């Protein structure tokens, strides 16, 4: 203390090692002919730190514990509605969180290190320190089609290791020899239930305080308590979210498009926006309001599950809620910091393709010289600790990493459409050329802080079910992570067309229905959707208002 | 055993200050443990003494590895009986009358290995002040039972034990007063250090993947996923839950109430007057009515823990296959949760044995089967005294094993008991609709697809051609499982189903559909099944105060894309 963030040391045998697909990258090292030495050094060091008491401020709960509960202190910056140091809804959002990431990948690297000097006789030292000093965090491209058997398959997925309760690493000095241990990024699971931590570290209306170990939609009502301590990481449940995409897609005959995919190609493809657009969910032209931190919310809720429980009775359960959709605990999930690593992949591809626009329009403008608490970094022009700044990291690559995809960033377009624009032109160009988008816009504090999720329908909504992708006539979700108001936009092209061939090319009225953590419906919370469109298509390239918003009416015993 | 020793399986040793301990609803006993009126000290010890026997190694044939592995692969011997038994198989009996006695006794040596091991924990850990009551508790511990048919407390739906679904249990630590503990649960999952198919000869494990398994797992084998995933599929408990409580597909429409088929087939079993023992004990045939039996109800519940298909045709969203040790003759006897499936299995034998009390091996066909050796169970017998193998004439009174259930305390309140637990839903929703019963028989092979396992699917109306599987496909009635891996029977209730047909129908009888699942989650077209459906006058519940065929079943088609 202080903890000097720098990112990795750089070493002229390893210049700008880039952080890797995990997917790619454990394919890779658990070949046959793989040494296998970065996943044993990322296994082993994630553990040493998991592991590490509460009092060790670089312990992974407490590296966890800035992002937001138990809300204490960290490298000497007082902490304590409870908030974290965690930036939400403003600009700073992609710069905050690529020095925390940093952070972290910093840690391991170091723990590496110690693992290394501690574990590995000296004749391997050597061959050791190379990979780890050639090794930096993955990224889970969570828009990328997972492989399926060397192939580009046809779903969304959680990363492979993520899945996988055990992992087999080496036996440091025993050629040939591995075992099979715990991995540390399945869950993270302290010693008693997180509500009991001795003060003041305890975790105290989802029952995250019952819980012992992270969990992915484990968390359900009329469970016995007990059941919380490990809700399971129901990552089959994840995958299905994460593949959300229009209702009437799983009807014979239709193509479907995941629409995380769709939105993350329109984000990185979409010319134009200023840094305050792109950056966040802060609102202070409905074409421009698909941003970053809108899609990164919506990818924590599909996660980790955020609905504890649901009104009537259903054989089928497809509610469970988990960590990851929730603001004060959702860092404690080791799959955290892989979305983060691509939320920082995906500021740093936006930028490369948009090299103008930095905190560059008069309302981004202000939020520039913020001081990115709690991070501490040594400040050589007057030789004194100071907090990191947004400019500190515009160049990620002085943090000592970089991206295959920015690296050779020659061709970065025809990248970003090999990776995450594919299906959806496949998809769209059997129809017409036009566009059509939904604007969302809400306050995050509708609920006084409290999550909910925004589902739009076109067509009758079913008053019992209004949820997800099997909702009859689902469109698309906004979700409000949560724990000035804010925007979203959502795909709306491929909806629109089913719903005029059903309906004799009639636009339709978007209906909306907003959801709380209970399945029931919030009449009062204030939601403006809008129906957008456009003549040509959008990956091809002024969008006008067609249709506006209506509340739907669910079932009574749904109603909140 | 070591030294040409034989284990002899007694049960645990009767103490005139225990008389006949009872074995207890998991569920009961887990909350009774955990609540401020008890000592925790059961559940302390179960957790303790089964994290010991799951740590033995394969050498010691009192190992977790080794008596599971009596039941199937990987088909070793066991206390000097040879193994290796054209396809492989194990001790187990399946399809045949001695299937009831054969678990009975499975059962015992399971719990009595607990209990040994239990003294040993005590004996080791607990303070000298402390071994007396630490002792009494052991003493007084059975194995506690999964009442798979009785509505989960705080119910409306069937579960799995609260316990089974916990990766972590919190025990106490001996002399250390006040200090508990979060220990992994051995009831969770059965997981060895290395994959299964790799253990030392002849150990190793070798269609599923089962050879690519670390951990027993609950529907967490799919193709198309990564290997490594297979090594510990996890415990998909939700879907488990989901799969049991199957009923018709009709029951999810609004203004319908539901009523979980396997309570319904459990309270038909126990409440069906008249069986033989052959009828009552086993799948095996040598009236339809009377084909309602244990051991197929065993089968359906094998399948829904475990989940049985490894893939399905076409592109879905929604995944609900995916396979697990429970589903699998070979390996079932891995996953913890077998012991306490088969516990409730005895139980329900011995509630039967209890209200149908001259009914034992007594018709002519059973008969044959009275006096075979339960190989490769041993006791010491009294009367010629050497060791001979157990026979089922020695367990027809299980308190013989030192153990007794609460329902069979009292036969004048068993009748009360099997509807208070059983019966009520099934009585509340059939009461809303005329006085009449019907059942759908079903009679197969077992060896039809080459002894691998399949799903009889029943259906009533047109089938969904990429649908045929489960409560959610359209029309869906029920379904037989066999559960493999001289024909056998099933029976299955049909009342609630055809009404709900005859109200869209103008009151026609359905033809019974069916469709046979393989693994793949694709239609066999040779497999031969009798489908039939029956009827009678007055309610099944009320007749303890003659069936006639109505219909013949027929096989659906299937998509192209779907078909074997």
């Amino acid at each position: 203390s202080p903890y000097l963030i720098t990112g990795i040391p750089k070493d002229p045998k390893h210049p700008l090692p880039i952080r890797k697909d995990i997917d790619d990258w454990y394919l890779e090292q658990t070949s046959a002919g793989s040494n296998r030495i970065q996943l044993t050094l990322f296994v082993e060091a994630l553990t040493v730190i998991q592991n590490r008491p509460l009092n060790d401020q670089l312990s992974y709960f407490r590296l966890a514990g800035i992002h937001g509960a138990p809300w204490t202190e960290w490298d000497g910056v007082p902490g304590g509605n409870p908030t974290g140091f965690c930036v939400h809804n403003n600009y700073t959002f992609p710069t905050w969180h690529r020095v925390y990431v940093t952070l972290y990948e910093q840690v391991i690297y170091e723990a590496m290190l110690d693992f290394i000097k501690q574990n590995v006789p000296q004749n391997g030292k050597a061959d050791w320190e190379n990979e780890a000093k050639q090794w930096r965090l993955p990224y889970w491209d969570f828009a990328r089609f997972a492989r399926h058997d060397n192939t580009q398959g046809d779903e969304l997925r959680l990363p492979i290791l993520v899945t996988m309760p055990m992992v087999k690493v080496l036996v440091p000095g025993q050629p040939g020899k591995q075992l099979s241990k715990p991995n540390p990024l399945y869950r993270f699971q302290m010693q008693t239930l997180m509500g009991t931590l001795e003060r003041p570290y305890a975790i105290t209306d989802l029952p995250f305080d019952k819980c012992q170990s992270t969990t992915k939609y484990g968390l359900l009502e009329n469970y016995n308590a007990d059941v919380w301590a490990d809700g399971g990481q129901n990552w089959l449940r994840a995958n299905l979210a994460l593949n959300e995409h229009p209702w009437y897609q799983n009807l014979d005959g239709w193509d479907s498009v995941p629409t995380l995919q769709d939105m993350t190609f329109r984000l990185l493809t979409t010319g134009g926006l200023n840094w305050g657009e792109f950056s966040s969910t802060r609102y202070d032209a409905p074409k421009n309001w698909m941003n970053l931190e809108a899609i990164h919310n919506n990818v924590h809720n599909w996660v980790g599950g955020f609905m504890f429980s649901r009104p009537g009775r259903h054989d089928l359960k497809l509610w469970g809620a988990g960590h990851m959709s929730s603001v004060p605990v959702a860092a404690y999930d080791p799959i955290f910091w892989l979305h983060h690593c691509n939320i920082d992949r995906l500021t740093a591809i936006w930028q490369t393709v948009n090299s103008g626009s930095w905190f560059n329009d008069d309302k981004s403008k202000v939020s520039k010289d913020d001081d990115l608490r709690p991070f501490h970094r040594f400040c050589e022009k007057t030789r004194k600790v100071v907090f990191f700044r947004s400019d500190d990291v515009k160049d990620w690559r002085s943090l000592n990493y970089d991206y295959a995809i920015t690296k050779d960033a020659s061709r970065i377009r025809k990248e970003i459409s090999d990776l995450y624009g594919q299906r959806t032109k496949e998809v769209y160009k059997d129809f017409g050329e036009e566009d059509y988008i939904l604007s969302i816009r809400y306050s995050r504090y509708a609920l006084g802080g409290k999550p909910f999720q925004i589902n739009i329908f076109f067509g009758d909504v079913d008053g019992k079910d209004f949820y997800d992708a099997r909702s009859q006539n689902f469109v698309g979700s906004v979700f409000n992570f949560s724990g000035v108001l804010s925007v979203s936009q959502l795909p709306a092209r491929l909806a629109v067309h089913y719903y005029k061939k059903q309906n004799k090319g009639e636009v339709p009225t978007p209906r909306y229905v907003v959801v709380n953590s209970q399945g029931k419906a919030e009449a009062e919370v204030k939601v403006e959707v809008a129906l957008h469109k456009t003549e040509g298509t959008f990956y091809d390239a002024d969008y006008r208002r067609v249709a506006d918003g209506k509340r739907a009416e669910v079932d009574d015993a749904y109603r909140a």
